[PDB]
């Protein structure tokens, strides 16, 4: 599950990274991290400046959140947790 | 159900969009992307500028969030689940 | 239920409408407006300038958020659902 | 349990407070500022002007955030709830 769900979540922002890269002309770097924020809905950084970048934006939201989301419900439910839970164990 | 979810979002985001580009001057494209962020919360866009535009701001988030959350809540787990899922079947 | 969480939040926003007002000096119209998106997470708007006004906002954050989602949570599920919903019926 | 969230949730803003104060520049108040907008989604604040600022905050977020919101869901449930709860008793 958490293995799964963390493919989707890669290829998720391989795709954005390759796309603000391309689109808003950023570095790879920065379209990760703009891929990230967006989708954690941290948002901080300044919007795209392009029709394409917003309308992709406006995509990449509603079918990623969930996805995303749904992963780091799991990164610490299912492998972060224990971790410290089970070290609560005397 | 997710026909109905989808329904009440578009008809949310026309309002949104409608509102957007009269009250703040936006094109179309950047209303609905302002709508857009807002409702998700991701929120990569400058404040409105105006006073109704903070108003309807303030009253847009606490009536539309929710649907927006439960939509997506849908997109991705009544319809983007199974794809992947029933396909992870050898 | 829907009428106490309708209180605290209104509490909550009216303390915060107060405090950015004064500490920020914000007109109070942007004050509420801070203090809704700061709580929603929506986010669209700059840092408070003062260090009063960052150390309010991060225990605001954390004593604020859990209430605004909880009556959003029922402003869409125990008030705005039926309307619709039972709308739904033929 | 809530003891416990608290721990890990302070931990993790000192962490958070160190790093960026460190590789940003940030005062300390400001780093812990950045440090909870940005695990609590808020994000109200420009983003790191480093690359080791932005994949630090894009690892942050995504050990962080479920931490962080797993308190929240304590602090207004198991703490803030019965306080006004119990006292909404005749
Ligand atoms: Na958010
Ligand atoms: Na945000
Ligand atoms: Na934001
Ligand atoms: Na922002």
């Amino acid at each position: 599950e958490f293995q799964v769900l963390f493919v989707l979540t890669i290829l998720t922002l391989i795709s954005g990274t390759i796309f603000y890269s391309t689109v808003e002309g950023l570095r790879p770097i920065d379209a990760l991290y703009f891929s990230v924020v967006t989708l954690t809905t941290v948002g901080e950084t300044p919007p795209p400046q392009t029709d394409f970048g917003k309308i992709f934006t406006i995509l990449y939201i509603f079918i990623g959140i969930g996805l995303v989301f749904g992963f780091i419900h799991k990164l610490a439910v299912n492998v972060q947790l224990p971790s410290i839970l089970s070290n609560l164990v005397p």
